[PDB]
């Protein structure tokens, strides 16, 4: 057996407590004035509330409080301009609150559950089963073809933003099989020369991006219109509107562009 | 999420491989994964979900307990890797369904989606998809040597590499650095991703790395580890078996210490 990480249990907040406060409910958190709350606990009417410590940021605790405020409840995407490591802790808070909420009852036997005192787990009052937060591994892949890169627009958001291909890994498959399968299903092409670049959590709602680069091998772009509005090869020096700087998708595109410059220029 | 072909009742003229799973075990009569006609295995009338295809013949999940030869999927690890991966998927999907008979949000009974591997609630709008546990595993190199450690979990005699679950809101790279520090007290450098593998014990996705020693002295976490030490690539102790990603990373780290020295 491999064990999950040990963590401090929740407790009642006092006046002397302080830090960043991720006050969350149903995939949202409190952003008073569009900002992540920071300061002493009385400043935010949180003294007497239960809070879970979910991290530390530059000497200061990061706290999860499970409550819904009347106003200024938003997506964590609103504080994406924050330092990455802080943003990652705010996402952690949002996800942990959904974990707890998703586990009020035990799915094995239907009885009420209660938090573990030593780890981020839900224990059952009736049976021996338990659950840990669900992270959904997700591949994302920049596909290079000579001096070009495959960029797509999703049929969902008419943003005008052309990005790479992404999709959830399925049970029983490797990352490399997920890459190959998602690309096929989304665009009809077979890829080769897969290369892992990096990973990033992505709390929308609970993904872990595993980022790859790959080369065109064979096939015609045949897009699934339910997933994709369009997909085309764009030359490295002639790109459309891309994902923001900071996103793993922009990082992959830039990497691909950089090695087209090193070969064809 | 990905769409899938729905479940259905097996007929006499149904065939393929059968993952007949209940409570984390599957049916392995005489130690073998059932292949052939449904009727040979008294499987007609049962529900099945096709979980894949192996060499032009379907792989089916049947959720049922047999009297004999219920065993761990580890017992079929000798099979081709892609057949082992599908047997593990069946085991994992049976445990997913079992783990979601009731909804965790509202407590009402759930029912399977027909358009994907999901459980939907009879009362509320909430949903669950199968849980996959990203787990890092790292072979640490230091010059002509590799870090191997014995685990407290089972007195195996086996010396293997370091592994741990990725936490919520951390990268694979951060997970590697933290686990190695927590378990062995050392800082590593030049992290390289090698590969991944599903590992259905119960539901892990191994992401395999190689790393180099940077600093620190070996100080073990005595709850997780019995002992840890550096080992010459020409003088290795007992290792995990050659059907594991652990053995692959050790062989890879040993293959390039053979080169340089
Ligand atoms: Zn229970
Ligand atoms: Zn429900």
């Amino acid at each position: 057996k491999i064990h999950h990480h040990h963590h401090h249990m929740d407790r009642i907040i006092e006046k002397l407590d302080h830090g960043w406060w991720v006050v969350s409910h149903e995939q949202k958190l409190w952003l008073p004035k569009g900002e992540l709350p920071y300061g002493e606990a009385a400043n935010f009417d949180l003294v007497g509330q239960r809070a879970l410590q979910i991290g530390e940021w530059q000497g200061e605790p990061v706290w999860l409080v499970q409550q819904q405020r009347r106003h200024d409840m938003g997506s964590v995407r609103q504080v994406i301009d924050l330092d990455v490591g802080l943003f990652q802790l705010a996402g952690r808070g949002v996800q942990l609150a959904e974990f707890y909420r998703s586990h009020k009852y035990c799915g094995y036997c239907g009885h009420e559950m209660y938090p573990s005192k030593t780890e981020w787990a839900m224990l059952c009052s009736h049976c021996r089963e338990r659950y840990y937060p669900q992270i959904a591994p997700c591949i994302i892949v920049a596909i290079r073809r000579d001096d070009s890169i495959l960029l797509a627009q999703h049929t969902r958001h008419r943003n005008g933003v052309h990005t790479v291909l992404a999709g959830f890994v399925e049970v029983g498959e490797t990352l490399e099989q997920a890459v190959a399968r998602e690309v096929m299903e989304e665009s009809g092409i077979k890829v080769k020369n897969l290369r892992y670049v990096t990973s990033q959590p992505w709390p929308f709602p609970q993904s872990l991006m595993t980022a790859f680069m790959a080369e065109y091998d064979s096939g015609d772009i045949v897009i699934d219109p339910k997933e994709l509005l369009e997909a085309n090869w764009y030359r490295y020096d002639d790109l459309p509107l891309l994902p923001p700087p900071g996103t793993v998708a922009r990082r992959l595109i830039e990497d691909t562009v950089a090695m087209c410059r090193a070969e064809y220029e």
